[PDB]
């Protein structure tokens, strides 16, 4: 068929979806090029001069609160805000304290495996910490105030265009992932992963692709709205965790980024008063700000970040995808430096990003790379971020091919996590040039493991390693001595020497262990930031389970899980019933058994978006992956590949 729109002049709502079923071998939006349009509904219409409609038909609206106060469910029958619950959280962190102190060498090792206090589960769940930071214009203050170099240097550029070549330049077909558990965002605003599949297969079918290019390079919002139930502009949610006691933060104001393009913040004073009780030695959670890119945009990007992310785990396997489970074997008889950077997607230029995209466009056609920048740069909407505040729309998104929010690598894209992963291996690779090794010539060798020296990455998280020692402090005064011309983040060791969540305890000279953080179990379990069931822990006794399961593994958890067994028995089983009970009594309840899964499994079930950085189809099984997605096979974009990318295939 000739047609070259997703919503043709055809009947909506005229066919049921049941009729049009993917059976997973041919693409029937080929065989019916109006099948979309009759499937699903018509949209409620866009208005130039009240953009924020995009989103009122959306679960929460106008005035919601983005992150309410509420008491979480932390198991069975349990509430956060109970007195006898905080008191449990008082007597846990002392007695646990009482156990273990961290000891940590002058490097950041711990030499125990405990790498900081307890005292961050004196925290409560459900209780936020407002207002949460609202995202500004600009990101210029940030980069100041990390004193971030003005420019890239000639040489970083280099490093920077000969990386991007090499990930860019390079495909691995692999599957569309397809979210049964998020919002499409804007327009439909549904939690529903067959409409996201009808809209992909309905994409790649005919001549849609081009149709929706040419739509979105028009800039008619209007006509790309109409035509493909698409525009650019972020949808906006909150992620909340634990805080420690008395650490003081900071936040933009609402007010402000709509006055100023790079405010000052403000200091977050928020204190913990449960039905006319302070708590001042609680803290309330951290909370912080993600976008949300609508499917019908992300969708036309992700075959790229995933097929790209995908042969750079295989070409580039000892940088971006060890095996986890050999690190710290891998690590015996060498010295690290364990890296912690400081607002990290958030401190990217514009030159950066731009950069990125340019490199880009030598592999694939330059208006998908331009339809990433649009949404890199997109305006936002988000609902109220505190109590004082109203719904508010920061950019205008009628002019989308002008960047409106300059955020660095902006949350909530279908490339996110793979700016993440490069970026900083391209700061760490820039490092080693500095330094005075001859990066370029020795670039292939560097990033598959074959140099005296290397990095190994899990986005913001680096492993930075030396056979040598003198090549190692040289690294280490390298930060030191680095001047502003020089940085591209901001990177300080890392306390404990932690990388994807596990403690690299050293237990000999140059000898490592990987110790899950022993303050992880405890947090998760006491200080949620999600009630047990709902959307997203429909499973959580196997990640409990699986914890305690292996408490004997490792000397100081064993001794915590001691504390918390006893503590919960005396202070908390009268009035709850018994931990053990209210846990295995639920993992009865869920089809899933945890003797069953892998580790790797387990992570998934809990925060399934691990399946887009941290783990391939290939070390998870098909029934935990269908949890949470659906799928779309790379042949049904073979014919958008063969037209639209000009790299390799591996
Ligand atoms: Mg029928
Ligand atoms: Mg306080
Ligand atoms: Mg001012
Ligand atoms: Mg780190
Ligand atoms: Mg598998």
């Amino acid at each position: 068929h000739a047609e070259t729109r997703i919503v043709t002049d055809a009947p909506r709502n005229s066919e049921s979806v049941g009729d049009h079923l993917f059976n997973g071998g041919v693409n029937h939006h080929d065989e019916d090029p109006d099948a979309y349009t009759k499937m699903y509904g018509p949209l409620v219409g866009y208005d130039p001069r009240n953009p924020t409609t995009l989103f009122a038909n959306a679960r929460q609206t106008g005035t919601q609160l983005v992150a309410p106060r509420k008491a979480r469910e932390i198991l069975t029958g349990i509430y956060s805000f109970e007195p006898t619950v905080l008191a449990f959280q008082r007597e846990f962190v002392k007695r646990a304290n009482a156990v273990a102190q961290p000891d940590l060498n002058s490097d950041g090792f711990s030499l125990n495996g405990l790498h900081t206090t307890f005292d961050s589960i004196r925290s409560v769940s459900g209780y936020p910490q407002w207002p949460v930071s609202a995202l500004p214009k600009s990101n210029v203050g940030l980069l100041r105030d990390l004193k971030l170099q003005e420019r890239m240097t000639a040489r970083q550029v280099v490093i920077a265009r000969e990386i991007w070549k090499r990930v860019w330049g390079h495909m691995k077909p692999t599957a569309i992932k397809i979210p049964k558990m998020s919002t499409s965002g804007p327009p439909r605003n549904v939690n529903d992963a067959e409409m996201k599949l009808q809209y992909a297969l309905a994409l790649f079918s005919g001549n849609r692709y081009n149709g929706y290019l040419d739509a979105f390079k028009s800039g008619d919002l209007s006509r790309f709205y109409r035509d493909y139930e698409a525009a650019v502009i972020m949808g906006t949610n909150v992620r909340w965790q634990v805080d420690n006691p008395g650490k003081k933060r900071d936040y933009w104001a609402q007010a402000d980024i709509e006055r100023e393009l790079a405010p000052s913040k403000r200091p977050i004073t928020t204190k913990v008063e449960i039905n006319g009780t302070v708590y001042d030695d609680f803290a309330a959670m951290r909370t912080r700000l993600v976008n949300a890119g609508p499917w019908t945009i992300n969708v036309a990007l992700q075959p790229f970040a995933t097929g790209c992310m995908n042969a750079m785990f295989e070409l580039y396997r000892a940088t971006w995808h060890p095996d986890e489970d050999k690190i710290a074997g891998f690590l015996e008889g060498k010295h690290a430096f364990f890296g912690d950077v400081s607002s990290y997607d958030h401190s990217f230029s514009e030159e950066k990003i731009d950069l990125s995209l340019e490199v880009g466009k030598e592999f694939i056609s330059p208006e998908i790379m331009e339809l990433a920048s649009s949404l890199f740069y997109a305006a936002y909407f988000t609902r109220p971020l505190g109590p004082d505040d109203g719904p508010q729309l920061v950019g205008n998104p009628n002019r989308y091919l002008e960047k409106q929010v300059k955020a660095g690598n902006r949350s909530g894209h279908a490339f996110t996590s793979l700016f993440a992963k490069v970026w900083k291996v391209i700061d760490t690779v820039s490092k080693f040039d500095q330094m005075g090794y001859d990066v370029v010539a020795n670039m292939d060798a560097i990033l598959k493991g074959d140099m005296p020296f290397g990095c190994i990455n899990n986005g913001d998280d680096e492993i930075v390693w030396f056979k040598s020692e003198r090549d190692y402090r040289l690294f280490l005064r390298l930060l030191e001595t680095q001047p502003q011309e020089q940085r591209m983040f901001k990177v300080g060791p890392e306390e404990g020497a932690v990388f994807s969540g596990s403690v690299y305890q050293l237990i000999g000279p140059l000898k490592y262990q990987a110790v899950e953080r022993i303050t992880t179990p405890f947090q998760r379990i006491i200080c949620p930031e999600r009630s047990i069931g709902g959307n997203f822990r429909k499973f959580w006794p196997l990640g409990i389970l699986e914890r305690y399961n292996k408490r004997n593994s490792h000397p100081v958890l064993e001794e915590v899980w001691r504390v918390f067994d006893d503590t919960y028995a005396t202070l908390m089983e009268p009035h709850y019933g018994s931990f053990l009970g209210i846990v295995q009594r639920a993992h009865k309840e869920i089809p899933f058994s945890v003797d069953d899964l892998s580790w790797k499994e387990i992570m998934v079930l809990d925060d399934p978006n691990k399946m887009y950085h941290r783990f391939t189809d290939e070390e998870i099984r098909d029934q935990v992956q269908e949890s949470a997605f659906r799928k779309l096979q790379p042949i049904f974009f073979e014919r958008m590949f063969k037209e639209h990318y000009k790299g390799n295939y591996v």
